[PDB]
């Protein structure tokens, strides 16, 4: 796992939760990590079809549209 | 912003990118943060319709299904 748990716990508290189980924080961190990886994988293929090696913000923005 | 950028950069490198612009890392961190907040907001309403104050892993798992 790359994402730290603490910041994910703050997101859920920030959205209005009174109490958050430790298992809720870990579940959302793993779901967002898996989303990040699938978006990143699609952004890499977009950059390669554009002839580039550098992943740019427009690749991320176009890749997220396949998941919406 | 709650999520740190560095770990998001590692996710994109881990998925296979050779080089990542700083703007790509920031864009994906903001998209995952916004997803985390919308999931968390829906999980809070599920827990309240179940009569609970504590957000649990099953609330997260049911809330992500509205976005798939
Ligand atoms: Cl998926
Ligand atoms: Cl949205
Ligand atoms: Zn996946
Ligand atoms: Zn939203």
């Amino acid at each position: 796992m790359e994402l730290p748990i603490a910041p994910i716990g703050r997101i859920i508290k920030d959205a209005g939760a009174e109490r958050v189980s430790d298992d809720a924080r870990i579940t959302l961190a793993k779901i967002l990590e898996e989303m990040g990886r699938d978006i990143a994988s699609e952004a890499i293929k977009l950059a390669r079809h554009a002839g580039r090696k550098t992943i740019k913000a427009e690749d991320i923005e176009l890749a997220v549209r396949r998941f919406k």
